[PDB]
């Protein structure tokens, strides 16, 4: 108990929260809606195991998760409530988003418009910024980990594969997603942050046309891929070239070629002016459109509207 008096509350959380409705789960575990009853707010608990079979990699997991969460501070984080422990569970406390923006992607079944994948983008990669400013690396940017709140604001989301210090050398991410040189470091490597940057041009693809690149071939064959070969960009023509070149700059497969983050936030495409509303307006169509759902009871999307039951 040495790490559970430094990084737990004391109280027992199952007096604390109520209403858990599950939102999403993960090898760790499940992530659930709750009230928080001291103050009848919304939060998101992430519930991770250490009963499993083998405890031990389950337990430091969460407290390297702790430790990490502990030290974020950014509006375009998700931000960190602290954490209890009940019966060998660990419970992640968190603020509350309506959903990610693939949750997005899945609802309408079209990419986003232009305007809302830059608002989008453009909130992801302050969060990075600040990470990488920190010699920190998410390592699993994608659609999935990029949730909106209301008002309307973007935060980055699940660190679980998140590193401490850039550089780094491990084997992680999401395949689709995953940028050459974390490929190429499964031999004896290593890598920037620059790496989120590579991931956050494969979500712009994906934004823009709801899948990544090669989400049409088994994940091994596309890591060959990525690696080994030539890589993608957006595929229609449609697009301003302001993001056109968004794209094309993350995704410089030759990492002194990449830009940092840091860099790309000052990039036309992110820069060029939109309605203050277009988060919060993209959030509206959105529950719309799940309430224009058909037996909404026998709805996976149903969690967007979960604040109100």
């Amino acid at each position: 108990d040495p790490d559970v008096a430094e990084l737990f509350f004391k109280d027992d959380p199952e007096k604390l929260f109520s209403d858990l409705r599950e939102i999403g789960h993960g090898s760790f575990g499940a992530v659930y809606f709750a009230r928080d009853v001291r103050n009848s707010e919304v939060v998101a608990i992430k519930k991770m195991s250490y009963s499993g079979k083998q405890s031990n990699e389950k337990w430091q997991d969460i407290i390297k998760e702790v430790r990490f969460l502990q030290k974020l501070r950014h509006p375009n984080t998700i931000q960190y409530r602290g954490c209890y422990l009940r019966e060998h569970t660990a419970w992640l406390v968190m603020e509350y988003c309506l959903g990610s923006a693939s949750d997005l992607l899945e609802v309408h079944k079209k990419p986003l418009q232009e305007v809302e994948i830059a608002a989008v983008t453009h909130g992801a990669l302050q969060g990075l910024a600040y990470l990488h400013s920190h010699n920190m690396i998410h390592r699993d940017v994608k659609a999935g980990n990029i949730l909106l709140s209301e008002p309307g604001l973007v935060k980055l989301g699940d660190f679980g594969s998140a590193s401490i210090m850039a550089p780094a050398n491990s084997f992680v991410g999401t395949p689709y997603w995953m940028a050459p040189e974390v490929i190429l470091a499964m031999d004896e490597g290593q890598y920037d942050g620059k790496v989120d940057v590579w991931s956050l041009g494969i979500t712009c693809i994906e934004l823009a046309e709801r899948k990544p690149p090669l989400f049409n071939m088994n994940a091994m064959s596309a890591l060959y891929h990525i690696a080994q070969n030539e890589s993608p960009a957006l595929q229609s023509g449609h697009w301003s070239e302001y993001f056109r070149n968004f794209v094309d700059s993350c995704l410089q497969k030759i990492p002194q070629d990449r830009p940092t983050s840091e860099v790309l936030l000052k990039h036309r495409f992110v820069l060029r002016e939109r309605p203050p509303t277009v988060i919060m307006d993209l959030i509206q169509r959105t529950k719309d459109a799940v309430r224009e759902l058909d037996n909404l009871q026998y709805r996976k999307m149903k969690k967007i509207l979960f604040q109100e039951a």
